[PDB]
């Protein structure tokens, strides 16, 4: 399914080229513009485990989730994921817990050391 698929066919999208977050573009997006950083950007999520259980999705909540990029206020793959995409653009991410929630995990929803699925749509990009 569609974590295995980005686990072997993902491209790496780290800096340090050291595979802990992997991306495959689902829908392309508008034009060639990536948000900036401190831009407010809005998006929709889901979220899976590694043992196939849904743990989140901003759809649900009939709400996007809303932050500013590139300051520490998501886990380390949703900073680097994000700044690639375009405005429009669905991908698949796929996160070691070394850019997630690592030994500590996130009560109750993420175990230690989690590889984490999210599946993410860049609604909107805003500079404030
Ligand atoms: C504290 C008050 C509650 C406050 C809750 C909200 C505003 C509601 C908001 C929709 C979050 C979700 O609530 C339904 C829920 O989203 C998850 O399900 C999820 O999909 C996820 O992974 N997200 C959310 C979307 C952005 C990426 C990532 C995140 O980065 O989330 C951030 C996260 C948990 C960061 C930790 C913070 C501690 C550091 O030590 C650790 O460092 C590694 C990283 C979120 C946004 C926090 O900044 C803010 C909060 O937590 C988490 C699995 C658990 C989280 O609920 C807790």
């Amino acid at each position: 399914g569609a974590p295995a698929t980005v686990t072997e066919q993902g491209e790496d999208i780290t800096s340090k080229k050291d595979r802990g977050v992997l991306k495959i573009v689902k829908r392309v997006g508008n034009g060639e513009e990536t948000p900036m950083i401190g831009d407010k950007v809005y998006v929709h999520y889901k979220g899976k485990l590694s043992n196939g259980k849904k743990f989140d999705s901003s759809h649900d909540r009939n709400e996007p989730f809303v932050f500013s990029l590139g300051k520490g206020q998501v886990i380390k793959a949703w900073d680097i994921g994000v700044a690639t995409m375009k405005k429009g653009e669905i991908c698949h991410l796929l996160c070691k817990p070394e850019y997630a929630y690592g030994s500590a995990g996130s009560l109750p929803k993420i175990p230690s050391n989690a590889t984490l699925f999210f599946e993410i749509e860049l609604l909107d990009f805003k500079g404030e």
